[PDB]
């Protein structure tokens, strides 16, 4: 079997890619290690941010032209996947994280002329439900940012890539890539492929597929703890809420979390820390419980700083973050051309806080993949 573009896993990047791939005309089959929706890779979870501001430009201009993107998505199945209840940023406002920065993002916003609401800590309190926060602790308030339905996004790609054709098979992991100048000899533990161009989607499973090639891309895997709390006070308005702290001398000190999903019954939030400590040397150490400790550290702060939900869990889980190991970058997106030889035939996504874009980077693989270039700008996040 040979196909023009042979998509190695099936998380919502690569099924986007898949459906855009296979909605342009051209064969493409996607190989999945696992089942299709599956809780144990990146993806897992009800829910993600999405979010207009960013603290690089070239960035903030890339979310501007996703939005587009996810309202056709929208009118193509049929579901509102973004509810905007509010992006909110607080805390030390110079420190830089893996979320950006305060201060450099809302000179950012001033300047695309997005709005904002500035905040200080006795308004935070006051409207969110905060309590505690040092005096010097702002922030502000962006209105449309929002929640993203996970799994409605994924049943999404996946009914439109099928539909459009695609080829979706799952319990294949692809253990071998070998590009050469007429394409790319695909093995695994199944079969043989031959592909015009390989798209690598498999998140934290990146470099195994990379390294015999003699590639390494430099990202680190984290196993990070999430969970899901009793809201215990009625809400005023509850946004999603991303604390940004300097670090402590044990770990990044840093918090979000989401107001209700409003799809979902109940009233519970999912929180978590944003710690970038004990990277695993592989993503087969992954042990899929939450860590004692940074659940300690979680509950031991929404205890003192967000008294509207009970502390006490009712569920618990884990996600494997996946970020450049470099804070300067915030994504690996284009090909391997400078990387290896016939490089040109590998389009990867690796790092990064992406589900935001998974409309946007399906189409820019797509586009890599099928003709060699892309109308959007990523040069900066090229591997
Ligand atoms: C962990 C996490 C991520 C996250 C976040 C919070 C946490 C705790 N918050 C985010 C947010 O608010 N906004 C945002 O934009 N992103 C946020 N993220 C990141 C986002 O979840 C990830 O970027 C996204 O889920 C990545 O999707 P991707 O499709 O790239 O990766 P994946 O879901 O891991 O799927 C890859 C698939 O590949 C399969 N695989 C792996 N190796 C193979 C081989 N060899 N052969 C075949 N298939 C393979 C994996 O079984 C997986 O399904």
């Amino acid at each position: 079997e040979s196909y023009d573009v042979v998509v190695v896993g099936g998380g919502p990047v690569g099924l986007a890619t898949a459906w855009q791939v296979a909605e342009r005309g051209h064969r493409v089959l996607v190989l999945e290690r696992h089942t299709f929706f599956n809780e144990n890779g990146g993806t897992s979870g009800a829910e993600r941010h999405w979010r207009l501001q960013y603290t690089q430009e070239d960035l903030f201009r890339l979310t501007l032209e996703t939005l587009p993107l996810w309202r056709a998505l929208e009118s193509r199945c049929e579901r509102r996947l973004i509810h905007e209840i509010g992006s909110l940023w607080f805390g030390d406002t110079d420190v830089v994280t893996n979320e950006g920065q305060i201060s450099g993002t809302a000179a950012m916003m001033d300047k695309l002329s997005v709005r904002y609401e500035w905040l200080k800590a006795t308004d935070i309190e006051r409207r969110f439900g905060f309590r505690g926060l040092p005096r010097d602790y702002e922030g502000f308030l962006q209105p449309d940012g929002g929640t993203i339905d996970v799994r409605g996004t994924l049943a999404a790609l996946f009914t439109l890539a099928q539909a459009a054709g695609a080829t979706l098979r799952a319990g294949e992991t692809v253990t071998e890539l070998v590009p050469d100048a007429d394409g790319v000899s695909v093995t695994t533990d199944r079969g043989t492929y031959r592909a015009g161009k390989v798209v690598l989607a498999c998140g934290p499973y990146t470099n195994d597929l990379l390294e015999p090639l003699g590639a390494r891309l430099a990202y680190s895997v984290y196993e990070m703890a999430i969970a899901a709390y009793r809201q215990a006070t009625p809400v005023t308005e509850a946004p999603f809420w991303f604390a940004f702290q300097q670090p402590t001398p044990q770990d990044t000190n840093l918090f979000y979390g989401f107001g209700h999903n409003p799809w979902a019954p109940g009233e519970f939030v999912r929180c978590g820390p944003d710690f970038e400590v004990d990277p695993l040397d592989h993503p087969s150490a992954a042990t899929g419980v939450a860590d004692r400790r940074q659940m300690d550290r979680l509950s031991g702060w929404l205890r003192d700083h967000l008294p509207t939900v009970d502390p006490d869990p009712v569920r618990t889980s884990t996600c494997l973050a996946v970020l450049p190991t470099d804070p300067e970058r915030q994504f690996f997106l284009g090909t391997a051309r400078d990387l290896m030889t016939h490089g040109e035939k590998l389009v990867v996504y690796g790092a990064g806080w992406a589900f935001k874009f998974v409309p946007l980077f399906g189409r820019i693989c797509a586009d890599l993949a099928v003709e060699d270039s892309t109308a959007y700008d990523i040069s900066r996040l090229a591997p």
